[PDB]
C-alpha cells in the first residue's frame, strides 16, 4: 500500500517512516515534515496517510486528504464533538474515503479498554489503578480517565460501588472519575501500566496492560494502515478494526 | 419466571434451590432429585429448568424438557459433538424451546475466556498460568486447557510462540496444549485462579480471574435463567447471553 | 505447654480455644471470659496465657500474670508508649516472665512488613496499595498505615519519592503517610490484601500479602505461645520470634 | 575511593567505568581491559577493583589483587567450593584485604532471594515462577534455580509441598528443583522477572522482582565498592552488605 507520512521529523512520524520502510507489504510514498507542500502526497500516488502533526494543523490536513480521496490514519488529539462533526461533514462529499481517528494505537491498551467496557456491568465493584514513571506530569493518565468514564458509562443504571468508608485520609480512596476510583502510582523503574479491577462476592477479574516502550503504538498504526480500507467514512477508535465491534 | 430444578440433592442443585428462593423476580416451581418423575415439572407449570444431574441421565431429561416446551439451563458436562447433534435434533421439532448448555457459569471465568480469544491474535506470545488449592486432582484444570485450546485456535495461522530455549529441566516450560504453554501452580490457601498472559515487544496484556467461592457459578445460572428465552434453540456456552455488542 | 485463654467468649478467644485443643503438643488449662476471676489460671498451673480481652481490662490482666510468673501472648491493642513503659516496669520485678505484645499475628503480614522495612532504603520510590472488602470502615487499614510509617522511618535521610505530578485530581495520588503514598482499594470479593511496591530505574520489587480468612492469626499466636519462653521480659511485635538470622 | 576496573571494554566493565566516572564520591584510578599489565593498578593507587573478566583469568587476577592488598568486588562466576577454598587461602596472608564474590548484584534480586529464604519455613507451599524474554537460552534462569535451592534448604525438615495431582500433562507442574516447582514463562515484551509464591491455608505471600534494564546491577556493584571495606576477608554474596546478615 502506498503510504505517506506527515510531520515526519516529529517523533511519531519518524518512527512510522522507519516502520513503513522496514515493513514488507507497504511502500513509503512520501515523507513530508513541516515546510513541505501537501501536493507531494498526490504527486506520489499516496493511498493512505499517517498523520500525527500538532492539532492546529490537522484540520487543514484532513481537509486536503479528504478532498483528494486520501485515506487517513490520524493520531493527533485535540478533537472535539464539533471537530468530528466537521470531518464527518467533509466525508459526505467523498464516500470512498476512509478516515480513522484514534486516541490510542497500542493494541494492548485498546483491548484492555474494550474488555473493561464489556465487563463492567457484571460486577458490584470496579476500580482503576494506573502506574507510571515518576516523570509523568498528570495524575491520572489520560488513558486511566478515559477508561474510568467508559466503565461508569457501561454501569449507567447499576448501584454505585459499595463502600462503607467512614473515616479516611484525604486521597486514601483515589480520584473519583464518574463515580469510579482511579488510583495513580508513580514509581521509579516504571513506564506505562494500567490495571482494571472488578469484583463481586465470590470472584474477581483483573485486566492489566503494561507498556514498556515508547514504540508500542507502531503495530497498531500499521494495523490501521493495512485495514483502513475496509470501513468507509469516519471511524473513531481503533477497536472496530480489531474485528471485535 | 417459574423455575424448576433437577438433581436437587446434589451440591449444585441444592444451591440453586436456595438461589431461586432468595431471588425476588423468580419463584421455584419444582425441585426433584434423581428418580422423582419428570411429570412434576409440567404439574407445576415450570417455564425453565436448571439441570446439573449426572451425564447418564441428562439426555433423558433434555428429551422430556424439549418435548414439553421447557427451556433448559444445563450445567452437566460429558457432552460430545454427537450429543450436541442429538439435542440439536430434538429442538428442530420445537422451535420455541431454548436450551443452554455451558461448560462454565462463573461470569468472570467466561469473560476471561472470551477476552483471551479476542486478544489471542494480536501478540507474539501467549501462555496460561493456573493456580489451585493443593487438593485438586488434575493439572492443568479443565478451564485452563479449554482456554489454551481457544487461544491456539484463534492463532491458527500465526507463527508459534517464539522460544529460544535449548537447555532446560523437564517441565520447566509447563504443558503444551496445542502449542500453548500451560503452567499449573498448586498452593495452599488458594481456591481457583487463572492468569492469561500475552506479550509482544513493547507491551504486555494479562487477564486474571480469581474465584474464591464454590458458589461463584450462581450469578451466571441465574442470569442464564433470566435470559434464556431471548435465544431460540440450542446455545452453547454462556458468552452469547452476556450480550456483547 | 499448659495454656490459659482469656476473653474466651469473644471472637478471637473462642478461636484460640479450639486452636489450643486441636494442637497436640499443647493443652488448654483454663478458659475465662470477662469477669471470671484470674485466680483460676494458677489454680490450673497455666504457664502461658493468650490475651485478647478489651483494652480497659488488659492492664489489669497483665499485672496479675506478671505478678504470678505467667507468660503472656497479648493481642489486645490500645497500647501506648506509657502503657508499654508500665508493663516494662512490672517486669523488672520478675525477670523470668516473658511477655509478648503484638499489633498483628498473621505470619504473612509480619513478614511482609519486615521485608518492606529491610527493602525500604535501597530504592528511590515506595508506595503501598491495600485492598479490602467494601465493608471496611477505615482507609487506609491499620496495617497499611503502620507499614507506611516503617518505610518512611527506614528512609530517614534519603530524598522523598521522586514525583513530577503538577496537575491532578484530588486523591489521584492516594494518602500521604509520612511522605509515602498509600492507596486504598475497596472491592467486593476481597478480604484483606496488601501490596508494597518499591522501584528504582531498571528494577522493581513488590511484596504482596493476601489474607483469605478471619483466622489467619492462629498460626502466629500458636507460634508465639510455643516460643514465648525463649525471650525474657517484654517483646514487642512478633518478628523477633520469627527467629531471623 | 580509588577504583580500578578490569576487563573494561567488556560490557560490564565499560558500564562500571561510566558509573564510577559519573559517581560523585569515587575516582576512577585505572581502566584495564585485556592486553594490559596488572602493575597499572598499583601504579595508580587503586584501593578497590571491580572485576568481571572471564572465569579462566579471574583466579590469576584475584591472586594479584590479594597479594597487593587490593580490595576486590568480583562478579565473575564459574566459582566452585574448591576455588572459594583457594581465595580463602590467599586471604590468610593478607588479613586487611576484603574480597566480595557474588553471583548477583541487582539489589532487588538479592533482597527478593533473601526474603524467600527467611519466609520459606513458615508456609505449607512454595513455588517459583520466572518470566523472561523469548530469547533466553535456558529454563529456568540461573536465578530461579538458585532461589529454589535456598527455599528447599530453608525447608529442610518440613513436609514437602502438599500436592494431590494424580493425572497431568508432562510439565504441567513445572520443573522440580530440590522438591520445589519452578515454572518458566517466556514471553515477548519481557526482560527478567521472578515471582516467589508461598501459601498456607488462610494466607499467601508473594515476592516479585522485575528487572527492566541490563544495567540494574550497577547500583549494587557501587554499593559493594563503597562498603567492601567494612568486612575483612572473603564475603560471599551481596546480602551481608545490605546490613541484613
Ligand atoms: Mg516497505
Ligand atoms: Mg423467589
Ligand atoms: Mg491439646
Ligand atoms: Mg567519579
Amino acid at each position: 500500500a502506498r503510504v505517506g507520512v506527515l510531520g515526519a521529523k516529529g517523533k511519531v512520524g519518524a518512527t512510522m517512516v522507519r516502520a513503513v520502510a522496514a515493513a514488507d507489504d507497504l511502500t513509503l510514498s512520501a515523507e513530508l515534515d513541516a515546510g513541505d507542500p501537501l501536493s507531494l502526497l498526490t504527486d506520489g500516488n499516496t493511498e493512505v496517510v499517517i498523520d500525527f502533526t500538532h492539532p492546529d494543523v490537522v484540520m487543514g490536513n484532513l481537509e486536503f486528504l479528504i478532498d483528494n480521496g486520501i485515506h487517513a490514519v490520524v493520531g493527533t488529539t485535540g478533537f472535539t464533538a464539533e471537530r468530528f462533526q466537521q470531518v464527518e461533514s467533509w466525508l459526505v462529499a467523498k464516500p470512498n474515503t476512509s478516515v480513522l481517528i484514534a486516541p490510542n494505537f497500542a493494541i494492548g491498551a485498546v483491548l484492555s479498554m474494550h474488555f473493561a467496557k464489556q465487563a463492567a456491568r457484571f460486577f458490584d465493584s470496579a476500580e482503576v489503578i494506573e502506574l507510571h514513571h515518576p516523570h509523568k506530569a498528570d495524575a491520572p493518565s489520560g488513558t486511566a480517565a478515559r477508561t474510568a468514564k467508559l466503565i461508569a458509562e457501561a454501569r449507567k443504571g447499576l448501584p454505585p460501588n459499595p463502600d462503607a468508608t467512614s473515616t479516611s485520609l484525604p486521597g486514601a480512596r483515589g480520584a473519583d472519575v464518574d463515580g469510579i476510583p482511579v488510583h495513580a502510582v508513580r514509581l521509579a523503574g516504571l513506564v506505562a501500566h494500567q490495571e482494571v479491577l472488578f469484583g463481586t462476592e465470590g470472584e474477581t477479574l483483573t485486566i492489566r496492560h503494561d507498556s514498556l516502550d515508547r514504540t508500542s503504538f507502531v503495530p497498531g498504526v500499521l494495523l490501521a494502515v493495512r485495514r483502513i480500507a475496509e470501513r468507509p467514512g469516519l471511524t473513531v477508535g481503533l477497536e472496530p478494526l480489531l474485528d471485535l465491534h
